[PDB]
């Protein structure tokens, strides 16, 4: 590839560029069903080890069944068992699972299951045009139903226990395993889970399921080579259990925004050096996140959670992200640029700490702390003065900062230093703002001519008054 | 149930209500128990296959054994297993281990009193001392190792299995686990424990009814091995709040919309989360993650949990009222966002952005102009704000749009402390009036010069 | 262990002091490798149950393997607080280790260290060194216990104790894959599948620590598990290998200290006419080479006794004069870190051993024990209770818990210094203040006044 990167001396801060997007825009809603038998409990006088086992192993299954039942009267969510952290606070609240859910409901109309079972009567992959219209993929992913029927109730409801081979149960345990362990992962999370266990779906199934997904071929050959990226932004929510058939509704992500570029920003605090003890002022940009290029406009994702990097691969989540003008990246190139309002925050908060970038290091490095650059092999190799400034990967292992060790990226690439005056020296620390938790260039500058133009017109009066 | 669901517009936001409650206030701890066998690595000349498979899962118990022998002994701010870990500290205390050893000798469910007067459901869930001494160590331990059946193989890997999985999840939580898994207490052992709980009949349907949620807000907390017996703790939640009014806020921005640049104040009110009626007052929970929803029923935890007097609701009915300084932000961060509300969307269009409301057969349904605006989920799929596409909620309500002024309108921007991340509305109107009133001296200071 | 705790009346908070430094201050490596058969799909004609049984077996071990080549391809990485805390990379070493496995000849290394033995240091290229171990030999099982089985154009039938072994030796490296798939191939904290209990006590018995760290770490393998990373490099010339990233505790049995505050509010008669103050600066404390060691986030130190296992990465460097501000809140060494409001709403903190109560308006704050009742009903403003028979702090609707750990601590009478502050010069919205900043806020706002007042008042 080619990730570079570029630091700003002037505001404290860096961009990664080189990368690729893959936002998540949308969801693919499929249905799963595993046949199960109908089958009760054993009428069955017998007591040898192997016929112990093969009624424990039902008893396994019963309780299963019993249990997804009881999951089954609260299916989906109540827009769900509840949610992740408010959103920041610019950032909006959405339903991650309701279009999965509101795949779930529907499987719960009466009669819905029927026309599923009757979809798969011959084959198991199979489309089914539900009521409210929508058509869903649906697949048999496991007939129990037919193992139980035609090799384990033989031998269980006469009423005198043909002895089972070892091989027979064995078998049964294996085909039975995947039911259990369902079971277990919807019970222990009330019903829907992330990411998708090789339970819920295996790779094969995963694969085949996105080959049949209505989208590009470069598409698919994203989410193929990325099964797990895929699996970790994907839900599986239980539905419904009857009429010996349960169905869970699987939610895989769907990329809509492929290939655009993406970039990304990293800002520590820009403080003033020159003065010692509390008379220094700081300022820090705080438009830090990932951007991508999406649809004429930028998609801003300031959550370092919501993006997923695989190599130069950005898989971001458009839920989770802002829409901004081009011109935003105007901060990284004209921070006092008219055409945006950059935005940043103040204090006076005098203390040292270092940003790992993607292929380097920021350091900010206040007072009397100790802030160093080294190797393994041959030892200190860049030694930090008051200021911030910028180390890169190639040559360096670790950098320190107070007692603090980061170890830095040794993904490789290309940066570049851009030398200029910090934008904190600008400032005279009189008229100076700090206290400002959001604010902007031009936020600043008004507050800086209001207390000047207050300064004039008090000492105007001041005069006039003799 | 019954949800309703109102917008108003006057104040940018939505009330969900018909909900009901399940707040926890107690807490029942049980003393979840497997016998075990006091075995040592055996002694017999082997070398078949079979006694290589029964070495190896003994060795495997072994092992077990030893990690929870390792283990044993190695808003506000509260601890939520204090009770249990006080049970946990009492069962470390010698004879109590053989108070429950002889209160389950002969059954598998029991009461126990220990020393400080507390009164615990045990139970015996496996017995692996039992099948190891009876079917495994004879064959084993002895001069040259009698050959197993494979049947013997395959019973006591089953019955291993869940000694190892209890070990495997207690060594990844530093034994203390939640939600409490299957294997700690399975489905039929925590309905037979919830039944046999000194609770109301009410509590014991809506906890058996609502066993996902209750693994959900339940701990398993590791306790001792000691006389052939591993003990740990298993802590169920009490509900002593039941079926009362609760309800859910939805915030979202309100800024004006015109005209140019960065000339706009905007307004948001804070107090977003889920609200609950509890012995007179109102239980507040801002972190809305820790309540957990199923149906029209809110089970969450009163340790997360603010407490507000009932005027707080009438910051819904009217923001300026007397009574309660209803709290709200102001900023001038003019960013169109969307909230997914319990049925419907609040949608907050600002600037170039295009906003939209779609069904999934007519296509757009509704197009947003800039300002804050509500929308039903009665025939709409998805809300679409820029680049964002988010699916409604499709739980079924009644919906009502409740017009009024925007209140931002209220404010003149030239007096508009636009900094507040912590304010209410008392707060701003001080400072509005302390700005005028510097204003006013000045002028007519200025006045009199003549 | 003699914890011990004070109660400062003046600035409503209180320090827990007895506790002993384990800070992550560093990380270590090593690479962890499974043997595996080539193997391709059987085609051996037979239908034999057992024989059934081995083909299914194999077939999930080769999907294993598929999943595991797959997550090679991808790679394991390829890649907050606003007290300026730092931005780190946790898993940039192991991912460094990972990153050199990939490259062309170093599985021939491992391979040729691992022939001999089952341990061994390997010198891979770009000046790394780790420790290589060999937990699984799943390609001799497979080659020599199955493979004449099942490649014979028409399968010999296997014993039933195949079959289940097979099943045995199979598990872990099927539950690795799982782990792996469904965590993008890092997971944390480290399963016993990843590395089991034996192999990481022998892991570290390996590392270069002082006997004290070791017996420390080997003493806490749940919390060492909690604080590591399992990195899947590769998948290649019949060798699975995945690094495995362990902490690494250079501080330690240094003096740790937690410090609590709760709102220091007025309150006089009226509404929310009061002013509220409160230090900001919670958390834990340690020393650390002639420094204090500060994590805010105590989310990220666990504590086992009185132990505290820290992370280094989630922490700031101060000067040891911070500790002053627990002694002289107005001292001039150390600008003291606070924050303010109008914000009038009653909450209660659970101390090492008590329960600082801040009880404002119109709640009933009560301290409780369980034998007795309530044996106190909190006055409005900053209170503390101690342990010493008191089992509950109940506030509002919210009922806590207090430790029972045993200990000693010590109320320390002071005038709140809330009561010091004018509530008209009071800079009351505050998010991160110190006391000089607000006393610079007080003596303009009075600077102001003066001039203005004085200015009209001359105007005769």
């Amino acid at each position: 590839q080619n990730i570079t990167e570029e630091f700003y001396q002037s505001t404290c801060s860096a961009v990664s560029k080189g990368y690729l997007s893959a936002l998540r825009t949308g969801w693919y809603t499929s249905v799963i069903t595993i046949e199960l038998s109908n089958i009760k409990e054993p009428k069955c006088n017998g007591t040898d080890a192997k016929v112990k086992l093969i009624k424990q192993e039902l008893d396994k299954y019963k309780n299963a069944v019993t249990e997804l039942q009881l999951l089954m009267q609260s299916g989906g969510g109540g827009s769900g068992g509840g949610g992740s952290r408010f959103p920041p606070f610019p950032l909006g609240v959405g339903s991650a699972i309701a279009s999965g859910v509101a795949v779930s409901k529907v499987l719960h109309l009466e009669g819905e299951v029927n026309k599923i079972k009757s979809a798969l009567l011959s084959t198991n992959k199979a489309v089914v045009s539900l009521s409210n219209g929508v058509s869903v993929l649906t697949s048999k992913v496991l007939d129990l139903k037919n193992y139980i029927d035609k090799q384990l109730l033989p031998i269980v409801n006469k009423q005198s226990c043909s002895i089972p081979p070892i091989e027979t149960v064995i078998e049964f345990q294996q085909k039975n395993n995947r039911l259990l362990e369902i079971t277990r992962e919807f019970s222990v999370n009330a019903g829907v889970t992330t990411p998708v266990s090789t339970y819920m779906l295996t790779n094969s199934e995963l694969l085949s399921l996105i080959n049949d997904m209505p989208i590009t071929n470069d598409q698919k050959k994203l989410m193929s080579n990325n099964v797990p990226i895929v699996r970790q932004q994907s839900y599986s929510i239980m539905s419904i259990i009857k009429e010996e058939v349960l169905a869970y509704v699987v939610q895989l992500p769907l990329y809509g925004v492929i290939d655009t570029p993406c970039w990304k920003l990293h800002t520590s605090p820009l403080c003033t050096t020159n003065t010692k003890e509390g008379s220094n002022i700081c300022l820090t940009r705080t438009d830090r996140g990932w951007y991508c290029d999406n649809a004429g406009s930028v998609s801003f994702f300031p959550q370092a959670e919501t993006c997923k990097v695989q190599s130069n691969r950005v898989f971001c989540d458009t839920m989770n992200s802002l829409t901004l003008p081009p011109e935003v990246n105007l901060c990284n190139v004209d921070i006092f640029n008219p055409k945006y309002d950059c935005k940043i925050m103040t204090s006076k908060t005098d203390v040292s700490s270092s940003v790992i970038t993607s292929l380097g290091a920021i350091v900010s490095c206040y007072g009397k702390t100790k802030c160093t650059a080294s190797n393994k092999n041959r030892g200190i190799i860049k030694t930090f003065s008051n200021g911030c400034d910028y180390v890169s990967n190639k040559g360096v292992d670790t950098v320190s900062v107070g007692n603090t060790l980061y170890y830095v990226n040794k993904q490789e690439g290309k940066s570049l230093y851009v030398k200029g005056e910090p934008i904190i020296n600008f400032y005279d620390p009189l008229v100076f703002p700090s206290d400002e938790f959001d604010a902007s260039i031009s936020q600043v500058n008004e507050k800086i001519n209001q207390s000047l133009a207050f300064i004039r017109k008090s000492d105007e009066l001041l005069s006039a008054i003799g």
